[PDB]
């Protein structure tokens, strides 16, 4: 219709500008509540320009498409747009837009009272535009997760230091008795003096109790600050148990790859020590785990067991398709038979001096050497050698279909392919009875 | 029999009222132990009305059915009811009901002594009605788990602040020497003065050491408070290691859905970067993981692999039964053959521009388009198109039973069904040899 | 041979007595190092009786069998016993037995010096008998794990409070300058006075910094205590990060059963809300998860998938063997055919009003009602009913071997057995072609 | 070519020497920044000898092979070596080598200024040689993981104590007002006195706030130290939430073997208590879990399900190959038939008095006794006995191919082999129709 979708450029840059008017309007919202208690006319225009840019956006979000939850498609219908916005965030977001301190200055008051500037704390209710941006950026795959989760953990404590260093200056500044307050016991005057733009003393108190260091030079004196310190030191129990529990969740997400690798190396050194294995086979099982971690990641088979059928079969056709193409065992065969390279477990990456195929074995699989070198041997000491692109196991459908002639083992560092009795024995039926003819030509 | 079962309304509202008489009777139980040490006749009637409502419930729970543990059925037998209650919570719950301070006032005493009002601390033994309600509400599926586990974590610390701010006023109030106590060193009188209903000073001390802030304005002076601070600061080691360990368990339960999603996106970007994949296939595997998370949740296949046989087969008959009904390949077929839509993996939700079926493939499955659109193509650039309810893979049991004619790929956002060679090839035997006749009519 | 095995009664009660002489000899080992610096003749006999009971056990452990690591059998050979004990714990355990303070009093000294009573700190090296008992009791299945792991966490901190409250009294008691120490700044004399058997002041200092409360009434004054507080406050970083990390491991072991239950309920309420399921099928899938948790535990199928072959088949022969015995479909059949009740998935426990078998289905399984009641119905509203021990699905090998006549659904609370086409169709071969004869007699 | 590979001995010992010149050059880098503010000529030669050994290594790393990331092979090409080093760590590592304090002494200055010795803090940028050594040693399997991860956790806090105890002495030493600083309020002079080589006071302040103990004897006085304490106490929130989250990760890696063992024992005692099993079968299922943990580890089947095909088949040929060799059922058979001992589940280790084979069962497997003893019995009380190397189940391919004659059960402690109907029934095809002849000879 005549509705703008909630995507680029005239809306995802307007929404990024209203975030900068929430970070500002949640900094001066408890700061002018305590320190700058005049608010005559100097900052008065910025807090009304900003409050005007949040009245436009009440109008503007009756024209956004909102991306329906049960259909996963955009809704372009100005009635269902309207009933949704009027039921979730209209009675909440119009109570943060109507001016109480600027506009209702004209009735009787002087722009300052206790139960009249507390109504200006509803400009902290527009913080949901920032909290619903951290929820959106966590699922955006082009943004990091360790540096969004810590930005959410930093911005919460920076707001808890600020909003409780300005709520403990109001208890001291509005005490009818003399300086028997937390700041008055060491700095006896602290008013109309001591450089009001440097409120570092009020933040130094808040960081000392939120981190639970506690020096005791600033502490509660009157029973008004004993109530506030009880309600603040119960908040800091819940805060530091939330930062520690979140950083514990992040360290586990940090170091889970290197820890489950050191679990499987440990479990394969417990196995080769209980059974008193020789050193010549313990090195073959430990060099393989180290090379599987360097090359195949940690969970690669679980990664591409979730791709449906055609994302997986298109990965295996960019990868090693001209490897299985130009070998002699499939030469002059049709395109559609070498379009079944969909069960190649090509994640081999064998280390040097590792046996791929033993001397005699149940001949389960052929291997295709992608890059590297392999040296055949016979029962005591023989010598044959395969080159950098050949096949090393093709005598599992011929005169030795119950045995193996050589015992190959790598020399440099070799990547193989491992086609395993599902595309030569369990693929009798599709095409290519010609492959069994191409093998006997090489044996002359 | 004549026995009331432990369910609604005359028992699950009576049990909710005795919880409010435990929250009260665990607040004034250490409060009148220390501050209001008179207890002449003012609060005396409320602590005996409440103590009478706990004598009724000793009688009443000889008539409750209790829901046997090895049979999972209610026991209505007034003898086995009686032996169970007399062996678990009778010698414990009659020691919290007999009045020691009210009733044994009449022998010799004045209602106050050290070893006589400590016997009134057995009214803290009725706290098991609250602790066995948090265990019941955690397994009730109509109550939340993140806001029951934090209510249990708040009520434990609120009781630890209260019961140790009233046990450290008794050490100061009952010290025979003058004000060389923790409160006497700063407020030298603090007795018969300083507004006894405002005991905020005793809670301000307890919150300062339980959170381990520690200001040092209130500290131990005499060796009676040095013993109590040792036994209290060893409790706060075990308390804050229990709140942090529980909130770490809750944050892991909070953010496990978005963290294992960002693990699988990371593992599929490590795979497409080691193998140097082109950008045109990396976008197909990354847009699929993002859409599988939005629609199929996280573990949906593990959810409905635990439903037995008929909960699962009734889900698949409300869902997409008139989808597989009115298509041409099953038209005029019996009801009982299209009552085997029990292996439809209908959780497709394919993104736009994703290939469902390649050009040539092992023809494993037919697909039924539920909602969306799909455009067929030929080897270079062709064009055919399926509508919003048709079948896009039905040539896997006919003239191309070893191949595929088109290569379909989505355009809008499409949900499919994927019946896969278990209800057309491995269902030769039940019924419907007519389905192979309905296909040749559409090919004319 | 003539060797005692390391088991009951004359050795596992002697070893439990030497543990009580380690708990004692690790309490007075830093206590007489600092406070009771005389040690003339009063406690002198107990520290030599105890030191004699540890010289017997050097002799005695040349006659213990020790239970070999690679063979899991006891070694009774007094030579290999000897080489093992002489290589692990002989040069360590004879350095904790030879008396330096008692026995070498006779050369020149008065039983006290700095570099002579530090050699009596090697009586802390016999703590390995306690540390190797916590490792043994953790794998003993008749002892708890939550109350052994916390006893190890309590005994470590109780020793860290004691051994660092006695090492910070030696810095104050042996300072050549006057009372400008941590205790001397508030209690100026503190020597030959202030009730030496009450060293609570030295423990009150240690608990204040180990829990990191910190009051500042006792702090370091001289640069000897500034060095000790640096080496102690680096130990308390490693200590409280070890208690919090261990209690986090215990809370996860505490509450893993109720948390993964609330994960699977949540995942099945996300599934029934995205697909807009009716309320009459959402209650069937949610009442089943709640009853599977109450009765089948959490992981029962993973429990008895690890028992080898005959522990599992003997569980299923005590359980529900006279259930499958005396039914009509196996009546007059041999013992060895109803000795194949080894694939009965009897963990049914169906809730009320849950459908077991639909109206028409692939007839996969028969069910045997163990306890409860079941009511059959026909397509709209019919009525038949099975009793408390009958068979409800036996028409899957007869005239309806492609269908189902009724649609049973529970009424009370029912436990079933579910034999599923592996002991009636895939057991044609063993015995009992008579079972197909017993079915046609009941149909007359 | 003429290029040295990054391995032993002339490079992996040169790199270990430059680590000792980073540990030194990150200790005196903030130490001479604050305390030794002269730096005339005494330490001047060591900070230029060290700065010369880091100018050699800028030259030397244009000749190292670097082990390519996508090929896992060394690159010997002096052009691609050069473009890699010039793009990662050349503009970073030449800014830490050019002398600013020594070499630019000759222009105008006296070797000390604020914005001139801050440029000597770029000698902290050579710390990446230490941080990239902890990343390398974590994946080296010949080094431990619990004592590399704690060495990284100790070295971070030792640097945070040092670098913030020297940055808070510069605020006190360079304050133009008199001693109204943190150290000046208690030690009023502290300059040209109080033993400058003992800066323990500046570390005692830093350890008191980093561990959040907080005594209050040293606290901020001027508004320069109130800014530094805010920026430091926000760092200590992020530091102690990183040490606790890392030690929680290490304790879970510490005690995961004994915790999942106590989970499976608990889950098998919940199962044998709900079903009211007799004590004679509960002991058989609990003694088996305890012996499977002692011998088979925790995850042994998951260990050797990842070895490819020939590491696994060479483990089973060193292990129990002369066990299956010299038994009567395979005597005089070829080598290649007893080269298929690749499906032997030899991890039995049965406890005493445990039934291996019941009286009548589906005869699924034969067993070969490796070490131990086994006693046969008949239905009530019979007696036969197998020796220490015999076969105990071979009547599953003969006259009782639907039954079992004895019911063996162990007596001492027995390890078996369990060949299970895949090498006698599903190996009809390879060789050895002679094995069925060798069985009838033993039955005479
Ligand atoms: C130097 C100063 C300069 C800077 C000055 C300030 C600049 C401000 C700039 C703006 C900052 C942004 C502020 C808002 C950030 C957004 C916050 C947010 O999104 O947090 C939401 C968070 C939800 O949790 P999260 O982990 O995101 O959940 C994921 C799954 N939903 O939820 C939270 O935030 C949770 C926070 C934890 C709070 C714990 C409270 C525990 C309370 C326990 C009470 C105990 C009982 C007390 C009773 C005492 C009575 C006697
Ligand atoms: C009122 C008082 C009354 C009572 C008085 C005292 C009575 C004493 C009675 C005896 C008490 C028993 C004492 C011994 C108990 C046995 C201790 C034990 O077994 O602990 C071993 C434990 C091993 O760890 P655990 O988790 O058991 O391992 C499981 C897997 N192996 O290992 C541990 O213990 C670990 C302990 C943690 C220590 C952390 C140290 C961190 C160090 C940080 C660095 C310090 C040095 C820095 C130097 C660098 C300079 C910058
Ligand atoms: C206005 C301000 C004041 C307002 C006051 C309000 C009045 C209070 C209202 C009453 C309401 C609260 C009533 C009490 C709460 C009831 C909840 C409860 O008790 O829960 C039981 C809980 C069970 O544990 P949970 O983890 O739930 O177990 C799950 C699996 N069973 O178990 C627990 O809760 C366990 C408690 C944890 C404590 C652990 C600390 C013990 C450590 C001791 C260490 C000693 C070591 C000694 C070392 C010294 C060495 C020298
Ligand atoms: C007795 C005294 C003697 C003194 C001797 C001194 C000798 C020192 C010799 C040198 C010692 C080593 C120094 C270098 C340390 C080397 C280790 C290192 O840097 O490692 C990097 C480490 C990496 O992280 P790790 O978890 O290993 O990652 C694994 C997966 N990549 O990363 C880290 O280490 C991370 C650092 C810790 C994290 C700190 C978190 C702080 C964040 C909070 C900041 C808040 C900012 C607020 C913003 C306010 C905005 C207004």
């Amino acid at each position: 219709k005549h509705i703008i979708s909630p995507f680029n450029p005239r809306y995802r840059a307007w929404e990024m500008w209203l975030v900068l008017l929430v970070i500002y309007s949640a900094w001066i919202c408890p700061f002018q509540f305590a320190f700058i208690t005049y608010k005559k006319d100097a900052i008065f225009i910025i807090d009304n320009i900003v409050n005007g840019f949040f009245a436009i956006d009440i109008i503007l979000t009756f024209f956004v498409a909102y991306l329906d939850s049960h259909s996963y498609l955009l809704v372009d219908s100005p009635k269902k747009i309207a009933i949704r916005y009027l039921s979730t965030w209209f009675a909440f977001d119009v109570c943060s837009t109507a001016p109480f301190q600027p506009l209702s200055l004209l009735f009787n008051y002087n722009g300052s009272e206790l139960g009249f500037r507390i109504l200006s704390m509803l400009r902290l209710w527009r913080l949901r535009r920032v909290s619903s941006l951290f929820a959106r950026l966590e699922k955006d795959i082009r943004f990091n997760y360790f540096w969004i989760r810590c930005t959410k953990l930093i911005s919460v404590t920076l707001f808890a230091i600020h909003c409780a260093g300005c709520f403990n200056y109001l208890i001291a500044d509005r005490y009818p008795n003399p300086r028997k307050t937390w700041i008055g016991a060491v700095y006896p005057n602290f008013k109309e003096a001591s450089l009001w733009n440097r409120y570092v003393t009020a933040l130094y108190w808040s960081i000392t109790t939120l981190t639970t260091t506690g020096y005791g030079d600033f502490h509660a004196e009157n029973p008004r600050e004993m109530l506030f310190d009880i309600f603040f030191m119960m908040f800091n129990l819940g805060l530091t148990a939330y930062l520690i529990g979140n950083m514990t969740n992040l360290v586990v997400h940090w170091t889970s790859r290197t820890r489950t690798f050191r679990d499987s190396v440990r479990a394969a050194s417990e196995f080769a020590s209980r059974n008193q294995l020789p050193h010549d086979i313990q090195d073959q099982m430990l060099s393989h785990i180290c090379l599987k971690f360097k090359t195949e990641g940690l969970k690669q088979q679980e990664t591409l067991n979730n791709l449906p059928k055609a994302i997986r079969s298109s990965i295996a056709n960019y990868l090693f398709f001209p490897i299985v193409h130009n070998i002699y065992l499939f030469q002059g065969v049709s395109r559609n038979f070498l379009f079944q390279l969909v069960s190649d477990i090509d994640a081999e990456y064998f280390p040097p001096k590792e046996d791929i195929i033993l001397q005699n074995e149940a001949p389960t699989d052929l291997y295709i050497l992608v890059s590297g070198a392999v040296d055949f041997t016979v029962y005591v000491d023989g010598h044959d050698q395969f080159q950098g692109k050949a096949v090393i196991g093709e005598t599992f459908g011929e005169v030795g279909v119950l045995y193996y002639r050589p015992q190959p083992f790598t020399v440099r560092t070799t990547e193989l392919s491992q086609i395993l009795r599902i595309s030569r024995t369990s693929l009798m039926s599709a095409m290519h009875a010609h492959a069994d003819d191409g093998r006997v030509i090489m044996n002359n």
